[PDB]
């Protein structure tokens, strides 16, 4: 039998953590370090089968690779600096050095310069569930940002680049495969690929309200990405007309869009945040300019050729020295520096802008009146309710929890670490790869991010620990005992999973009932002499309001039909 | 979708190192099993990860139904819990130890003593919840000096640990008991020539444990049968008693000899033609009581065995020689010349020492000896104590049949811990009664990774590997010739959705011309497919496949219509 007597806050602030605790699923080690406790290792497995499932109908081959990992792999790709601190680096007995893997792409390249040598191999595609570890600096949301964690990790090799995108298809339709049978609410949504434009990356979020990550949809499309890759047009048709000259203002304490919309009594819509960076010439700065109620999107920033990436803000004392002012008092207007403005400035007019001087501003400024229009780009955030980028509706921004994404990574690895092999005709091919990740420990609390009401945990049918919990009351009478039992044998001889509560007259019925709906699971049957005398059971639901009676014969055949 | 070779056997040419010197490492490396990532670190491949799967699948299925609660405990760990057992400095240069970006300090398993102690002081406070059996499969780190011998001595490996947890040693007793019988089910079921034996706790501790062992000419560790009882044991526990039931007559007066460059027993034997049974080797070694010696005595044609000499209570354990010039200071000779005549230390002989009659020992003068020493007559008999290894051929411990030592890959490790842990780390619950107990615990290991390997090591021939029928990666393997042809492609390929349909896991051969029949056959017995069925349109054409057994020396052949049934009979 499994038995309840067996299998049975502060740093807890989200709701997937708090009942993992509570329900008795995992323990804390330390910082960002979890023992699956046997309930919750039981959901972690159900996880791990259905993903090895649907990566092998995929034509995956699934392997299992080292965790510590030698330096000098890592030091041919150049992670081993640029990865940064989450890299947990080490040294053995010998002074040679390694890295517990976040991650396995140089130790699958170094496989596959091995173990690729002709063109009759690929496409061929390697996947493993193995436990990662990243040094994120300050763990929290329990199995969410964890230091340890459980990963799908896939890497697929091609001699060209239309095989990866049919592999990379495959891939997201196996994710999609993956979360629909996790019975997750779900969406896959284009991510940021290095480049504007571009389909090389999508992520997969479980929807939930404390979801990190702000993703965004057409309402009348299948538009679908991830704020920082999603396309910003403008709200407005054309620039309006000129209808001020433009004049220089004393605007003392003056350096937010707030102080400027109610000190002067702007329309938002007038003003304009300018902000400094470094351009990709070595030296030189870029001004990037927003309307000001928008948000320079970073990503979009570094992605300009113009703006060195990764993308690094320039000092105070640098915008200082380069333009004559500093932070509050910038703008377009007699700017010494290259300047990218967003889609939606180039159609502003009449609008005020920091005069590059101390404690002023220009009011009534007009492009190609009193200065040219610099280049326009697409530079900004969408927010809620701007026009779809396709044409087609309007955009919503949603809560998103990260559990899938998937890459193109052309010949990033292959270049470096020399993995080629010679095409049909004798040219060397360096392979182009795709890599493919799942947060297997992830998944398991963004389902109960997703999925929990006041009683605790609600499980998806395929998450479950236990389909079945057997609720005797006074176990220790033979009777109950003897009708428990073989409750038990028949169901589990039927393939069901079930939990017994077995504990003794100190745990009261109602605390057992809380305990079985807290850990989430999705069927009660309860015995008791009472109901042996006239036949009868007591079943609940979950997510029903009341049990029910149901004949002791009937059971096998209601209880079948539910599961 | 197909398991096919052109997927799953990778490259044809092969890791060849220098230092795979055992069959299993070998062969591993031929198959397409494994791949060295670094010294003791291995990635599993498709074909290796295949076998490594059903290892762990009936390892977990005995120990569930032995009645083991699974978890999965993290590998990295906060060196603050091996400071509490001590082990963060006892444990020794096999702990690989690091520090995060916070400057906090961790190691990487190699076992979780201390992360279980430390879970179930949190989670065990009830006499209700005991007796507690918690279980892992879960990968492991330990800097082995020198990694080698393929899986057998890695760094990064797979292990099976399990912890129990008991309010009494009867409770312990029961749950180690039948940790024992579900270890020999896995062992059992794995197909593997296996005996368990007792042995030393060695640095595990406690007192009270068994090693299981695979049956192979290669095994590291010596372990010892009797030819008429269940008496087993390894050498390093097994008990040694004297052929011989007492002291002879003295025969020969003591006397005193110059042996100048005698400082061996094989000197001593070719320079005076003295039996090599009439000889004793003297050991000195650290005493308990700080800053003294102890000589320890046995035969000159048996060895020092250094677990009984570290249990004997006037000998410092961890066992430590003394150095030449210690033993020079302390005696007035030097190693060669030294015996128990007029020895200034104390001094414990084997068993067998203390029934020598005539004998030859170092006089404790430079370059000489005494010939003729007889006990009670030239000097008193010292403490007696086991203190050799047994050979081939000495009575049974227990009264039962003679001595037969064989070779064997430990796979599991079973003991008794007692209060070590539980007391290092105020582990408590309280009795029925309202006593506060210590809890007394138990640990289990089983070498998932090793297992692989052994099997191999027991289990080969000249054309590869033999697998156990529960180990081998697939069933079947489909050899189709000419696949490329439509008729054999479709007839190939219904053969292989049918088997697969009725749950036979099927290797499909998809390779071309350029990797002839011969060289598919011969891949095929290597990797250790127990079946093959190779389909040709002669064979099409006259209703038949062709079949062949791994173990068979002739193919056969098979009338389709009776596919399932042929094979559904060889597969059972
Ligand atoms: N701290 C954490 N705690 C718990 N879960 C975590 C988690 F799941 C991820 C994760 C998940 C999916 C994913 F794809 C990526 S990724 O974007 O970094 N991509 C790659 O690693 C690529 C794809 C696979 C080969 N390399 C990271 C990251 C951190 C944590
Ligand atoms: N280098 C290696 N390469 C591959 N496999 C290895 C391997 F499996 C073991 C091993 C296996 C079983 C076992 F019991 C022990 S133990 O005797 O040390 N005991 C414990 O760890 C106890 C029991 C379980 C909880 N703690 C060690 C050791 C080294 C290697
Ligand atoms: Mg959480
Ligand atoms: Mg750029
Ligand atoms: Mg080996
Ligand atoms: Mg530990
Ligand atoms: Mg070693
Ligand atoms: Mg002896
Ligand atoms: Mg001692
Ligand atoms: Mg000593
Ligand atoms: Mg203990």
């Amino acid at each position: 039998h499994m038995r309840t007597s067996q299998y049975l806050p502060a740093d807890a602030v989200v709701i997937s953590h708090q009942l993992l605790l509570r329900a008795g699923m995992i323990r804390r080690l330390a910082s960002g370090l979890y023992t699956w406790l046997p309930m919750g290792l039981r959901v972690l497995r159900k996880v791990e089968t259905i993903v090895r499932e649907e990566m092998n109908a995929a034509g995956a081959l699934e392997v299992l690779m080292p965790a510590v990992q030698p330096a000098e792999l890592w030091q041919e790709s150049g992670r081993w600096e640029q990865y940064g601190p989450e890299l947990l680096r080490l040294k053995d007995r010998h002074e040679r050095e390694f890295c517990v893997g976040p991650t396995h792409e140089e130790v699958i390249t170094d496989l596959a310069r091995n173990e690729l040598n002709s063109y009759k191999q690929l496409p061929i595609n390697f996947y493993q569930i193995q436990t990662k570890f990243r040094d994120e600096i300050r763990p929290r949301f329990g199995l969410m940002r964890g230091r340890e964690f459980i990963m799908k990790d896939a890497y697929s090799f091609h001699l060209s680049q239309d095989s990866l995108q049919q592999t990379y298809d495959g891939m997201y339709q196996a994710y999609s495969k993956i979360f629909s049978r996790l019975g997750l609410d779900f969406r896959p949504v284009q991510a940021d690929n290095g480049s504007i434009g571009g389909s090389g990356s999508h992520e997969f979020h479980v929807l939930a309200n404390s979801g990190e990550d702000d993703i965004v949809f057409s309402d009348s499309s299948d538009y679908a990405a991830n704020i920082e890759k999603a396309e910003a047009v403008p709200r407005e048709s054309a620039r309006g007309s000129a209808t001020e000259d433009m004049r220089l203002v004393d605007t003392p304490n003056t350096k937010t869009i707030a102080a400027l919309v109610d000190g002067f009594q702007l329309p938002i819509e007038k003003t304009i945040k300018t902000l400094v960076v470094h351009g990709a010439e070595e030296g030189t700065l870029v001004a990037l300019i927003v309307r000001g109620d928008h948000e320079l999107n970073e990503i979009k920033a570094a992605n300009q050729p113009l703006v060195a990436s990764p993308l690094v803000f320039a000092s105070e004392a640098e915008i200082r020295a380069a333009i004559g002012a500093g932070p509050g008092s910038l703008g377009p207007v007699n700017l010494p520096i290259a300047c990218i403005v967003d889609r939606s400035v180039a159609l502003m007019s009449d609008f005020a802008a920091g005069a590059n001087i101390e404690d002023k501003h220009y009011f009534g400024v007009n492009w190609e009146r009193d200065l040219p229009l610099p280049e326009v780009a697409d530079l900004r955030n969408v927010v809620e309710g701007d026009p779809s980028p396709d044409g087609k509706g309007t955009l919503v921004i949603k809560r998103g929890i990260e559990v899938g994404h998937i890459f193109q990574l052309g010949t990033k690895y292959s270049e470096a670490m020399k993995l080629s092999v010679l095409s049909e005709q004798g040219k060397p091919v360096n392979l182009i790869m795709g890599c493919y990740g799942i947060g297997v420990s992830r998944v398991v609390a963004a389902a109960i991010e997703q999925n929990h009401d006041e009683r605790g945990i609600l499980w998806p049918s395929a998450l479950a620990p236990f389909q079945i919990a057997l609720v005797p009351l006074k176990y220790e009478t033979e009777s109950v005992k003897q009708a428990t039992d073989k409750l038990y044998a028949e169901l589990t001889a039927a393939g069901f999973e079930v939990l017994l509560d077995d504990r003794d007259k100190k745990t009261s019925p109602g605390v057992k009932f809380a305990d079985m709906e807290l850990i989430g699971i999705p069927h009660r049957i309860v015995i008791s002499d009472r109901g042996l005398s006239e036949g009868v059971l007591e079943y609940k639901g979950r997510r029903d309001s009341e049990s029910q009676n149901l004949p002791i014969g009937e059971l096998m055949s209601f209880i079948t039909e539910k599961l």
